[PDB]
């Protein structure tokens, strides 16, 4: 027999309930500005899909960023687009200014509203405890924001959170991979950086939910508490699901392949072996020992589960003790 079917536990049906055309980005007609009202100032990045540039908008001479979309798929890029559209506006939401084309190269390009090139890969290793509580739940407010609104992100990583420290700013970038939640629907596997992969990436279980996003969460936090970068420090996808299992235990990853009735390929047959499920102590030191709490383990617990169902949802999330002083901050403020 087959997998067993999954549901999300929260926002299942938004799709379902909007217009075919906020989901059906296939049918979505771009209008392509000229990407002659910029003029780029300098090279910030370069990733797999895109080069990203500051520039100039020569019209009203703001500051911009823009994408340039390395040749790809027509779909992919309608669907980044749709995405960018419906989530613009929302909390810690990159916003997308403009859809352009080269006039000469016909190159497809995005503009938006001007970040720093900042990452919290390069701040989230020296930052105090308040400061993780604090950034934490910024990144929580965009996740719950596209999960209402029937996305999910896909490949949250620290290098897809840009942050002003000295503003308290953050914003969640690269919506490149992102895809809208259908009940039923069977998803590729082959999306989010290895150490960041959840679970059923890792054992190809299709029918995943915006629960990959807190997998994916729970693996930055892991990082940033620890000090240990990457937590999951696999050496190619199989090792991912060992270096995991060694930590989570084994016992709980096979009733998790036994409850969803996985197929597990081959290959993992020898390499996983039996491993218990380690206590959280076991990462704690001398170095780490200051952003380590009782309310840290246990927010961090109730995230890395094999069990995408048994995750929190970005709201439950929010709900957490760990936010205590950040939320009773906010409403000082
Ligand atoms: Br690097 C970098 C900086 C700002 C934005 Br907005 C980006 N989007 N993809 N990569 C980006
Ligand atoms: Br990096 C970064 C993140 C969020 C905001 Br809002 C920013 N404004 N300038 N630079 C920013
Ligand atoms: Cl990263
Ligand atoms: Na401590």
């Amino acid at each position: 027999s087959g997998p067993v079917p999954s549901r999300a536990r929260v926002y299942t049906d938004v799709n379902t309930h909007r217009p075919r055309e906020y989901w059906d980005y296939e049918s979505h007609v771009v209008e392509w500005g000229n990407q002659d009202d910029y003029q780029l100032v300098r090279k910030l990045g370069r990733g797999k899909y895109s080069e990203v540039f500051e520039a100039i908008n020569i019209t009203n001479n703001e500051k911009v960023v823009v994408k340039i979309l390395k040749p790809v798929k027509k779909k992919k890029i309608k669907r980044e687009i749709k995405i960018l559209e419906n989530l613009r506006g929302g909390p810690n939401i990159i916003t997308l200014a403009d859809i352009v084309k080269d006039p000469v190269s016909r190159t497809p390009a995005l503009v938006f509203e001007h970040v720093n090139n900042t990452d919290f890969k390069q701040l989230y290793q020296t930052l105090t405890d308040y400061d993780i509580r604090f950034y934490m739940y910024e990144i929580l407010k965009a996740l719950d924001y596209c999960h209402s609104m029937g996305i999910m992100h896909r490949d949250v990583k620290p290098h897809n959170v840009m942050i002003d420290h000295e503003h308290r700013k953050l914003r969640l970038i690269d919506w490149g991979l992102a895809e809208f939640y259908h009940p039923g629907q069977e998803y590729n596997v082959r999306v989010a950086s290895r150490y960041f992969k959840g679970p059923e990436l890792l054992v190809d279980y299709q029918m995943y939910d915006y629960s990959l996003d807190m997998w994916s969460l729970g693996c930055m936090l892991a990082s940033m508490i620890f000090r240990k970068e990457p937590f999951f420090h696999g050496h190619d996808n199989y090792d991912q699901l060992v270096r995991i299992a060694k930590v989570l235990g084994t016992e709980d990853l096979y009733d998790y392949i036994d409850k969803y009735n996985i197929e597990l390929d081959p290959r993992f047959n020898d390499i996983l072996g039996r491993h218990s499920r380690k206590r959280w102590e076991r990462f704690v030191h001398s170095e780490n020992q200051h952003l380590v709490s009782p309310e840290a383990l246990d927010f961090l617990d109730k995230l890395l589960r094999y069990d995408h169902q048994s995750r929190l949802t970005a709201r439950e999330a929010m709900e957490h003790p760990y936010f205590y002083t950040v939320v009773k901050d906010q409403a000082r403020m």
